[PDB]
Protein backbone atom coordinates (compact mmCIF):
# COMPACT_ATOMS: atom_id res chain seq x y z
CA UNK A 1 0.00 0.00 0.00
CA UNK A 2 1.26 3.66 0.42
CA UNK A 3 3.24 5.03 2.58
CA UNK A 4 2.11 8.31 2.99
CA UNK A 5 2.28 11.25 0.99
CA UNK A 6 3.31 14.47 1.79
CA UNK A 7 3.14 18.14 0.73
CA UNK A 8 6.92 19.25 -0.35
CA UNK A 9 6.45 21.43 -3.26
CA UNK A 10 10.30 22.35 -3.53
CA UNK A 11 9.57 25.52 -5.40
CA UNK A 12 13.20 26.76 -5.56
CA UNK A 13 14.11 24.16 -8.53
Amino acid sequence: ILPWKWPWWPWRR
